[PDB]
């Protein structure tokens, strides 16, 4: 039951977050040793409809949810974070971006087919697995990580604490996850607070002179301020610079 | 020069991160194997000032300027974090988060006194070496870090940009963190980030009853709003509670 052992064919590791319920711990399976994650619960509502309705969802880049077991979890595990494999190799090329862009936006069509608004897009969401694919957590309805999302990628509307943030918000976030593995460098960023918001707020930020056309193009109609003009994701998907290679599994069907 | 190899007793291993002038990487000395952090530098002020007057603060628990080398700075590397290691152990003790509290206020007592204010002490920052120790980085006059600080652990005079952040924004921080080793959970923090403002503004937060006096104690003079009320590092070294069991190295001569 504790960072002891086994658990129905799972053996547990070592707690990986904590949060109002019970933790989240590594465990590997213990025949096949395939690393899951188990998020434990219980002591208390519509949330058996929604961990529930979770267990439907799947999609090559979401962290899927393998099947509930106190309320055990089973949640598909990557170690790695996208953003660390990008500082790694050094300058890596616009192909290689876009291949990850394309797996991003690709898994946010498919939450907001289903009804689901990401809100929280941002690096520490953003994993990857032994062979290079995104898996994007804290999707679906602790102190290592925090309630409010980093600024840096939120929307005007969230930033603003706007009563309603649509999907456009991840339009946005998504905007500056693009821009970010492309110049490497943050779009609205200052050391001042309130600078940073003043800066979100107006959309003020520099496209770099390196950005191919196609690129620079479609980061500067996800980083619109008014939400109503803020390009769409299918039109995202249906960009020229965004199809170039696009793999078939990634286009839904109705596209 | 490259992440390919060696420069005067270090082999390179793999960019650590990026940022304006050269990149950070990851090397180990080519005998003893010590592992050391490259910062690279080049291609143009008051820096090499700076830079000098880093290599004299020495300081058990602040990330050390070993020696510079373009130009190479090899510096201390830690590679985990203190939270990450806090997560682990359940619930560790009073005493256990005391230890890491005490280390971590020497050290800023130390910069403090050599002048030098923090001004974004958070979690990632907060590092740990293979002795448990914790060791400061950032210290001292990228897109994997951003500029602005992490909002739930910065002060209000921070949070609303004021034009001049004291050395009391340092302890302010250090509350939040003493808090969340001590509850491992935020004391203000909100889904809405104009709310988790708000509170940080007026200091709304709520001290859990598990807390010994002592500790509720100092929590409650660190977290206050007004920086002239706000309880110094002196008087916090002096503190009962926090000299329990305090380790002779770190209390500085004039203690």
């Amino acid at each position: 039951l504790a960072d002891g052992a086994h658990i129905g064919n799972y053996q547990i590791v070592k707690t990986l977050g904590e949060g109002s319920f019970g933790k989240v711990k590594l465990a590997y399976h213990t025949t096949t040793g395939q690393k899951v994650a188990l998020k434990i619960i219980n002591k208390k509502g519509r949330i058996e409809r929604e961990i529930s309705y979770l267990r439907l969802l799947r999609h090559p880049h979401i962290i899927k949810l393998y099947d509930v077991i106190e309320i055990i979890m089973v949640i598909e595990y990557a170690g790695n974070e996208l953003f660390d494999y990008i500082v790694q190799r050094d300058k890596m090329s616009e192909q290689e971006a876009r291949r990850f862009f394309q797996q991003i936006i690709s898994a946010v069509e498919y939450c907001h087919r289903h009804k689901i608004v990401h809100r929280d897009l941002k690096p520490e969401n953003l994993l990857l697995d032994e062979h290079l694919n995104v898996k994007i957590a804290d999707f679906g309805l602790n102190f290592l990580k925090t309630s409010c999302g980093s600024p840096n990628y939120a929307a005007p509307e969230v930033i603003s604490g706007k009563l309603y943030a649509g999907p456009e918000v991840d339009v946005w976030s998504c905007g500056v996850i693009l821009y970010v593995m492309l110049c490497r460098r943050l779009p609205f960023d200052d050391e001042s607070i309130p600078v940073l918001f003043k800066n979100i707020s107006n959309g003020v930020y520099t496209l770099p002179k390196f950005l191919s056309p196609g690129a620079a193009g479609l980061i500067k109609r996800m980083l619109i301020v008014n939400p109503l003009n803020r390009i769409s994701i299918h039109e995202i998907m249906q960009d020229d610079w965004f199809k170039v290679d696009l793999p078939e599994y990634l286009l839904p069907p109705d596209l």
